[PDB]
């Protein structure tokens, strides 16, 4: 008998099932509230009923959590003071997704060493989320598979689908299950169309494996998704202005799905230089103040201290994407909040 | 206390375990032995060690059973027959991913009626390839997801990464893991880096989520798979060519992987012309008598009867892509039969 | 270095599948629910003497082969039909008969009889069987011995035994307090009636207790109660199977006010471990429900196609475990007892 | 369309969260791993006639609070320590006492005392508890009700019992073949000691029963046996605990080829249901260590901070399961026991 199962794994472990973690840090009644709201007031930026701009924001990658809560805290500050004009929810991503050898984020490796402990990763990822939703800061991150969500998706107010995983089938059906609202990037080379899509398969029923709370091997029947969007996140080519917005609100429009649509002023709309971001979100100022009406949210990678580092040497940098610090993060959604607050009056 | 899980959520039900279909249909011997031989000899057309002709061949979707056991029963005669100048091996894919809502598959929906029985999918996927295997026909398919291998992937000699996934860092984490060689097609609109990346990334350990054959939510700790290549499907145009073909074996070697690469006859290098199919083999041909020292292998979409239809009313006809009958794809094989037979002479 | 305290003495743990898959492969047809719950019924209403049939639970010891068993229910079926308006007659289908010694572990354990123990084989056989059983028309009893075995097949279960070793266990009363079947409570080994007259009580209550769920995880049972529970009087030092013990053991029974019917075993320490003893003590029986026999609801009787018993399983219909009696004998005792109570039925 | 036939009885089925949730807040510390190996060891050694200490398990009838458990602890460690050279004293923390009638059901399965059965909680808090008294140094010792809840804390059980209603069960001795402490089965509830005689050989032998992987998921275990088992005298109709009837137990242990080292109860049936009593089956034992004594080689208290038992948990570290002796008590039976094996230790 020729061994033909497992060839090429080196193990298999069984994680702690979601209920596990759903019976030390079950979501609290203020926590219960914020989300629940965070996901209306979302959802009808999505579907244009208010004119308020969503701003998500904060870190590349969470690496420490000390330092998130700390950024937290002064972003709530600015959360309250904007808030007829903006509605902020914090970036709570805890991975990056590459290509080659580094770090596989804080659920897949909390200790930062190799060890790959992830019960004690999605432990503390839950710990976060829930401490940021005591506090009154609303929570997003990046759905990567079809389990993790079932461990903290219930702390989270807005999931993004990245631009590497928009055009695949099964994080569509994911997100057409997922209970936030759900922002679609472009594709690495700038295609949109693989977005638009993807809004439109996510409103629809669908079925999809993953585990039960119990930890168990299961189909998820899905009741469809209605508040999806897309995002600009640039290709070749930046897709951030006039001439790139209003296309992609015909295409959407023309789809039958909403023209409202979200802006990433990082990534490759920056060309990967921290420093463009502003450039971005002056340019999404000056079309907030023109008119702008096809706008509903923008996306910015901001931390304690701007830029990155290899290792986590230094208190609030991070070891991912490089980020802008606080200072040009008080100038940013100033900038925004004050284009906006004339959009509004109009 | 207002609600934050699974608002989206119709249900979400328990499946039954890897194990059980494990008990019922355990890999036999032959089987066993096919499997492992099979995916030895890939592994050696994947690094050049041996210059016979990959061909996987077979339905776009497999929707019946017993058709499918038909056309193995005449697919194995040409490959015995051909078995010096070509290693030929069975498509057996449960499901084309689509974008509009249709049929989801065999495993899915097993009934094609939308009762969505996948406990019976599963059964019935897993019988059929443990029949092709026992009969000698080796079977290859693509995993959609990072659950379902857990019930069948023993099976499998070879495992396609298609187009809408090959960028999806889970999807390459998965590859990793699996038994069998991979190959990874490149992009919907021709992106061939993202596949080559791929590769890259894929012959690396990694950890992805899942469950144990006993069903319980894991963690899997993979050790690399050293026998991924790239598949050449087309993009705006088609990507067949000898031009195209050494375009990518010098990018192949600058990002030190394997240079032997698989050329998909159907898809966006026939344009969705099944009848262009013969072309493309034609072509490749050409290429094998002249020098084709950079093909290790060809993808053909092919069927008792030819064409397609969207309900199956015909007996052995595709209900997704369109294929090419029998007697066309007897012209085909014999085509490349003769051509690579001058190949491995020079 | 850092000390080992876990699994020392264990040398495997292994899963099984769970129940669900079997109850996926074999699910309870719609004739045999049919019969598992009238004859649930029809067993009730002779604990509480609502109806004066006598149950009679029969077959051999231990099952070691299928092919045997079907062979013997069917004829069984045909004498429990002759005698539908006299006897209940319901098969004895035990997988296992425990032991003290080293020794076969039944068929649920050890299905292929050489000390591989393919459990997931047993489980699918024994549950195979006791549909097939069902099927054809024949209800089956059976002993549990713990708290999981019996979500692979107890709904396939007409009634159900609570063995003389485990009737004081506290856990296999709270099993009991949850089985969907009437469930019959023997003596101590020794011959105490005390714990099993506590059972009953116990049972009839609501209880928790821990076992798995269909789909096969840790889980804890809540029960409702069974109001269907009773004694079976199994020997001891001394036999207890006259008129004079079934006396005051229902004596005991109105003492603790629960149900004064009772069950009799004529195999085991009633028989001295002798199956020809087996009918004497049936005679015995059956001229108490010639006099008066008002407390007995049911017998219990060790038989087989073949009498004997034997250490190999060589010859076929031969039990491997206690001695049963062989088909004629067991024709002429259920002629005798189904004459006896038609008697006592009259009355 | 069909008959019901499944789960009639049953109000509900609530899957537990498994072993490894409860093992991952609470993991056992190299200093506890220590504790548990060294006493599982020392205790084994006892069993084996190659030390002359005297086990004493004593503590509590149940734990219905951890505090006041841990304050009996802190005050048992010191005699612990001042009597090592004498005694080896470890505490019973037994979280339930198997009843007939209706009544609390213990620690584990109804933590809040209320009836609402919280078995998560309860199971969480039975491992803390044994986890708490491990780290500062106290052994523990609990029986096993059932062949589940060892999962969830057996790496933390220096020492195992088998009560009396469960020591016939096949399945509790196949349970105890595979427990990596040591293990004293009772004799039976009227005085029967050759159900633990044969506990014993079976238990060291290996055997298969069946209960979930540390996963939670149905599995079956196969063990290797346990070589370390012993009886222990708890009295019947008659109690148990003189020099004669020891001597009368030795001999039956030696023809049956096991340890002819025992252990005496001094409550429950020796004390005649008792708490003052237990003080002169102490002196008896006693009386016989200074005489002889070479067949015994432990005793069982039931000891608690306040003396006797109440129906309700109204008062602070007293007893709502068997009457226990006081604090004060408790310290003359330890001084009197130490006394007199430091007598028989020196000849
Ligand atoms: N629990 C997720 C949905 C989900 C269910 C099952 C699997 C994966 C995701 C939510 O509330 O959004
Ligand atoms: N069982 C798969 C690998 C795998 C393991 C676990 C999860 C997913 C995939 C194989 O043998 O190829
Ligand atoms: N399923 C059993 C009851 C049961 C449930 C759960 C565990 C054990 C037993 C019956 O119907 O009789
Ligand atoms: N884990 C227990 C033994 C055991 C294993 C499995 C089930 C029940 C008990 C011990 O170490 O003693
Ligand atoms: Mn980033
Ligand atoms: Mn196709
Ligand atoms: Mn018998
Ligand atoms: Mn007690």
């Amino acid at each position: 008998h020729y061994p033909t199962d497992d060839i090429k794994i080196k193990e298999v472990k069984e994680l702690l099932p979601p209920i596990a973690h759903l019976y030390e840090l079950p979501i609290s009644k203020e926590a219960s509230g914020l989300v629940h709201r965070t996901r209306q007031e979302i959802s009808d930026l999505v579907h244009g009923r208010d004119k308020r701009l969503l701003v998500i924001i904060g870190p590349c990658s969470i690496h420490d959590p000390k330092a998130a809560l700390e950024y937290a805290e002064r972003l709530l500050k600015l959360r309250k003071q904007y808030e007829n004009e903006l509605l902020i929810v914090m970036r709570v991503y805890f991975e990056k997704p590459r290509t080659t050898v580094g770090w596989k984020g804080l659920i897949n490796d909390p200790h930062l060493d190799g060890t790959f402990d992830i019960n004690f990763g999605l432990r503390q990822a839950r710990s976060l989320l829930l401490s940021l939703n005591n506090m009154g800061m609303p929570a997003s991150t990046e759905f990567l598979d079809m389990i993790t969500p079932q461990y903290y998706a219930d702390l989270i107010s807005w999931g993004a689908i990245g631009a590497r995983t928009t055009e695949s089938q099964v994080h569509r059906e994911l997100a057409s299950g997922l209970s936030c609202p759900v922002g679609f990037k472009n594709g690495t080379d700038g295609n949109l169309k693989i977005a638009i899509d993807a809004i439109g398969a996510a409103s629809h029923s669908h079925h999809f494996l993953s585990v039960t709370k119990a930890g168990h091997s299961a189909i998820v029947h899905t009741g469809g998704n209605p508040d999806c969007h897309v995002i600009l996140r640039g290709g070749k080519e930046p897709n951030y202005d006039a001439e790139h917005v209003s296309e992609a609100a015909e295409q959407l429009r023309a789809a039958g799905v909403t023209d409202k649509l979200m802006i990433d002023c990082s990534h490759a709309n920056s060309r990967k230089d921290y420093t463009r971001q502003m450039e971005v979100a002056q340019d999404i100022a000056a079309q907030l103040e023109q008119d702008g009406g096809n706008i509903m949210g923008v996306m910015v990678e901001s931390h304690l201290v701007e830029g990155r580092q290899d290792k986590p040497e230094v208190y609030g940098k991070s070891i991912t994407d490089a980020c802008i610090g606080w200072g040009a993060t008080e100038e940013l959604l100033a900038l925004l909040a004050g284009a906006n607050k004339k959009r509004m009056a109009r």
